[PDB]
């Protein structure tokens, strides 16, 4: 019952009130019927200058009288002749709620489609795409943007982006809805390639947007850098911007991003780039623009629950369970030095000058120069405390009274946790003191070799007391870790039984 396929036939409803439901056609259904009995897409769609309407059997909609008999004398003139044929067929004239059918047809398994940048690069692999414009790039075979001096499409170098950048939910202009577009390049390229028997896309709607279909698609590991001119080296100021006067200035140190390295490990460029390709300072000034329907610079860049924003994204990498063990139990200090992490000062500027736009019409391969310097500038990771300079296990037992006291395996799992984090580099930078993983469990102090008890704090004597202090941070990292043994219920395997 579930399809991908369906389309509620329903063009003339712009026209006016319709008298009868709109009607539902399996898209996917006919154009396997008509392949079996030798016919193709032509069946049911003109073309006008080598390109395929989308419309069924016509070019325009001219009128809803038009429009009625396209559909009537088409539709059920097929169905008339494949049933006087004797072959399965579909409603026939007289059989008016066949079509017009006030219940639905099936259930809808529709899923949009998109490239991540293994589908992309496979596609710029494809040696069935030939190079536009260039001795071997592939870009101009699909990307494009208006020349207003020849008054068409060309390929705009260095200017490709996702479709929907251009092309709407609805037809702006002379730019089609996405929908129109994506359909009329893809599909019609997918198309002739095949006509070539070297590797293809699909033409089917299932084969799109079917999640079982989604769900076969080759996916490639390692993928090239997607190189369109984008830096290396990125410098964020604190960008005015024309409106609002006065304009807000910026108050902090420069931001210097390693745009290459976060490439590598995103899935595209649109998860940051949202709208379009472009800086972020162009709608997203200090103060916000109309265009960033006033958005700030600031949120922009710190919004804790977007995906898109530096600290967001961020945070949903602590979730993994190597981190959230401490993740989820820490609260965020918002120290100067942790803010230092991402604004540092920049070589040769100072604060009155960065703040007055110094470095904003800076060339591109200039503030790269700037950037990387900061880049590189940055401390190198001081790492955690040498592990035998901690206790290998300590005794927790000051309440100790129907169990014995917890013979806690300190330093085996510091040296675990360590371990976990591997050669994250988030891990690395951000956890800026030999003592910053210290304060995972050891928290509310300073880092040090020698933190307080958490008797210290907790139920001597808002806060939790003793017991529930401990139960609550043990079990609770086991359970966002996902650690198995000891369970949480095994009362004894953390402190062993009282006599007995
Ligand atoms: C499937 C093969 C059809 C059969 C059998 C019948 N109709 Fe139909 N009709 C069909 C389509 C694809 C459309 C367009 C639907 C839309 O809303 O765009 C139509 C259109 C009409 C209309 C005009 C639109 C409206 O007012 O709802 C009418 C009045 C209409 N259809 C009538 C009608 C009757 C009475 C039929 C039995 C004699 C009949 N339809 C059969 C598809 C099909
Ligand atoms: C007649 C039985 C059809 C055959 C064979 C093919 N298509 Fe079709 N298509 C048909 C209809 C009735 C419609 C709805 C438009 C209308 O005027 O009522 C369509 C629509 C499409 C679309 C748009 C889908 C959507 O956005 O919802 C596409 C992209 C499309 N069709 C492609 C297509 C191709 C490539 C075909 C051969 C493989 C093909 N169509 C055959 C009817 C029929
Ligand atoms: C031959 C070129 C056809 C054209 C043009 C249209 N249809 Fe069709 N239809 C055709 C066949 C051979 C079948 C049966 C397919 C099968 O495998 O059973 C059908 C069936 C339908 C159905 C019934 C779907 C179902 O519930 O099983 C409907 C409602 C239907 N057809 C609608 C429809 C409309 C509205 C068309 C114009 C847009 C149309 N069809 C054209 C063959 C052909
Ligand atoms: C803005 C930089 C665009 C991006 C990114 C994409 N498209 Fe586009 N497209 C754009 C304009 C200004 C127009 C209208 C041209 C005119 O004559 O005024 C278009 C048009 C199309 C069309 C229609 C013409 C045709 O090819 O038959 C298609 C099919 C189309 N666009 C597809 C498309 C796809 C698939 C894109 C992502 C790969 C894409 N466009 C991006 C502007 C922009
Ligand atoms: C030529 C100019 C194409 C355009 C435009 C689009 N696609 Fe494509 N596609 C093309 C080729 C040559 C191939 C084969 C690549 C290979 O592996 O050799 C493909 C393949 C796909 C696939 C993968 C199918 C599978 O793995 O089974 C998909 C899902 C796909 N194509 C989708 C797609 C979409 C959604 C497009 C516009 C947004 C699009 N393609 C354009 C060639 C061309
Ligand atoms: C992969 C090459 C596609 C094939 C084959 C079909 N569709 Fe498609 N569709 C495709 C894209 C890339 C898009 C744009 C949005 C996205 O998913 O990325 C679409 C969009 C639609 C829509 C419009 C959804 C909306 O937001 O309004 C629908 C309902 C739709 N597509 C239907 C459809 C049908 C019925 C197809 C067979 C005729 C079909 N699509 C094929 C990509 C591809
Ligand atoms: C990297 C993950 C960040 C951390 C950690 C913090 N900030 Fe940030 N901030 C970041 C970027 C990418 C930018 C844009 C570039 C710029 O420097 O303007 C910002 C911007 C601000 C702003 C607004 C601009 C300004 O007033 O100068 C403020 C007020 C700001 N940042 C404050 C701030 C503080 C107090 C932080 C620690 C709690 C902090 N930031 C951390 C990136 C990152
Ligand atoms: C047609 C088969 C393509 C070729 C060849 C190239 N690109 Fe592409 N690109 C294509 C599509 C359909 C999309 C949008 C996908 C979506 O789901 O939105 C894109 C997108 C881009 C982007 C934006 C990346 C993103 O986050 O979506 C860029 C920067 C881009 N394309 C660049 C690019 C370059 C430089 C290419 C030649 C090496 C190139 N593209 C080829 C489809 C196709
Ligand atoms: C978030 C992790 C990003 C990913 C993934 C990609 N980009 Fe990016 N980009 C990002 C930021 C924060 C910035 C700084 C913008 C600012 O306001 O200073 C950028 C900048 C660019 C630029 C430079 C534009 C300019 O300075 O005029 C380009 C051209 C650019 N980004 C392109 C790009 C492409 C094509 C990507 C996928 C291959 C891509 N970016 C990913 C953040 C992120
Ligand atoms: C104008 C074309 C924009 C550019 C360039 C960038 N953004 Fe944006 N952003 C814009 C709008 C219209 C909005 C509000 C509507 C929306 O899409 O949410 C935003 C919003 C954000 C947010 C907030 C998300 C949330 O959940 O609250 C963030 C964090 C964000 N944008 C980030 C961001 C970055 C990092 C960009 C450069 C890569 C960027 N934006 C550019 C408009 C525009
Ligand atoms: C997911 C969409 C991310 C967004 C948006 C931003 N960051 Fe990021 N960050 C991310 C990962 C997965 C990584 C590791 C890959 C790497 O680039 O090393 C990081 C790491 C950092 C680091 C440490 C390493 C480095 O590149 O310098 C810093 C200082 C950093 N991130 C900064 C940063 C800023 C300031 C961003 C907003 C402009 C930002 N990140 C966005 C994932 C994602
Ligand atoms: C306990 C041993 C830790 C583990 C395991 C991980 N992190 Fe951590 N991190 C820890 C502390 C005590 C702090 C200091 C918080 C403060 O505000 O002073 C941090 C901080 C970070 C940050 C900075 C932003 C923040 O969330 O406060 C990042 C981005 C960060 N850590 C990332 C991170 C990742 C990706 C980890 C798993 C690979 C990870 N951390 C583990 C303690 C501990
Ligand atoms: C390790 C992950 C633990 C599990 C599982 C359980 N407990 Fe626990 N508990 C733990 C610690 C580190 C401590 C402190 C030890 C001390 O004596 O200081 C405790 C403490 C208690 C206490 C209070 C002390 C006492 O009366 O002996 C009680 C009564 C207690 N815990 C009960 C208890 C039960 C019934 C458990 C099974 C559900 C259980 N604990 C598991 C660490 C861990
Ligand atoms: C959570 C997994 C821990 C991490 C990460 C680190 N330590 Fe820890 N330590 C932890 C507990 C539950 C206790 C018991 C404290 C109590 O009040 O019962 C301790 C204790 C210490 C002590 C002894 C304190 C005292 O008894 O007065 C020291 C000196 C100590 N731990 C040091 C330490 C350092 C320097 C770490 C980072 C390398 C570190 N701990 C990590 C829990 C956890």
């Amino acid at each position: 019952e579930k399809r991908a396929d369906l389309i509620e036939i329903g063009a003339m409803e712009r026209f006016g009130k319709l008298d009868l439901p709109k009607v539902a056609f399996r898209h996917d259904q006919h154009t396997t019927a008509v392949t079996g009995m030798g016919k193709d897409c032509a069946a049911c769609h003109k073309s006008k200058d080598g390109k395929m309407s989308l419309k069924f059997m016509r070019l325009d909609d001219n009128s809803a009288a038009e429009l009625k008999e396209i559909y009537h004398a088409n539709c059920i003139g097929c169905h008339t002749d494949l049933a006087k044929a004797g072959k399965k067929t579909g409603p026939q004239d007289g059989e008016c709620r066949s079509c017009h059918n006030p219940k639905p047809s099936a259930a809808s398994s529709w899923k949009e489609i998109g490239f991540d940048k293994s589908l992309h690069y496979r596609h710029v692999a494809s040696k069935a795409i030939k190079p536009v414009g260039d001795p071997q790039k592939n870009c101009g075979a699909c990307h494009h943007v208006y020349d207003e001096a020849s008054k068409k499409l060309v390929w705009g170098k260095n200017k490709e982006d996702s479709c929907r950048a251009c092309h709407g939910e609805k037809p702006v202009d002379k730019r089609p809805a996405l929908d129109t577009a994506a359909h009329t390049a893809c599909i019609s390229c997918h198309m002739d390639v095949a006509k070539t028997k070297a590797e293809t896309g699909p033409v089917n709607c299932a084969g799109c947007h079917a999640p079982e279909a989604q769900a076969k698609f080759k996916v490639v590991r390692e993928v090239p850098r997607l190189d369109r001119g984008q830096p290396d080296a990125a410098l964020i100021l604190p960008v005015p911007g024309k409106d609002a006067p006065r304009e807000m200035k910026g108050t902090m140190k420069p931001v210097a991003f390693d745009h290459k390295a976060h490439e590598a490990k995103a899935n595209d460029c649109r998860t940051c780039h949202h709208v379009r390709i472009d800086t972020c300072t162009a709608c997203h000034t200090v103060n916000g623009t109309a265009d960033s329907k006033f958005v700030q610079l600031e949120k922009a860049m710190h919004q804790p629950d977007s995906m898109r924003s530096c600290v967001g994204c961020h945070n949903t990498r602590v979730q993994q369970p190597t981190c959230a063990g401490c993740h989820g139990f820490i609260k965020p200090t918002k120290s100067d030095a942790q803010c230092g992490v991402c604004h540092v000062a920049a070589p040769g500027f100072d604060a009155k000058q960065v703040e007055a736009g110094a470095l904003l019409n800076l060339k591109a391969e200039q503030r790269s120069q700037v950037a990387a310097s900061m880049l590189s500038a940055r401390p190198q990771p001081k790492g955690t405390f040498d592990l035998n300079d901690i206790p290998e296990k300590v005794v927790i037992g000051s309440i100790a009274k129907e169990y014995q006291p917890s013979e806690f395996p300190h330093r085996k799992i510091v040296k675990t946790l360590i371990a976990g984090i591997g050669e994250d580099k988030l891990a690395a930078t951000f956890h800026i003191e030999k003592g910053t993983l210290c304060q995972g469990c050891h928290h509310n102090s300073p880092a040090s070799l020698t933190p307080p008890k958490c008797a210290s704090c907790h139920g001597k004597p808002d806060r939790p007391g003793l017991k529930a202090a401990y139960h609550q941070q043990c079990m609770g990292c086991h359970d966002r870790m996902k650690i198995e043994k000891p369970a949480n219920t095994a009362c004894v395997d953390c402190h062993k039984e009282r006599a007995k």
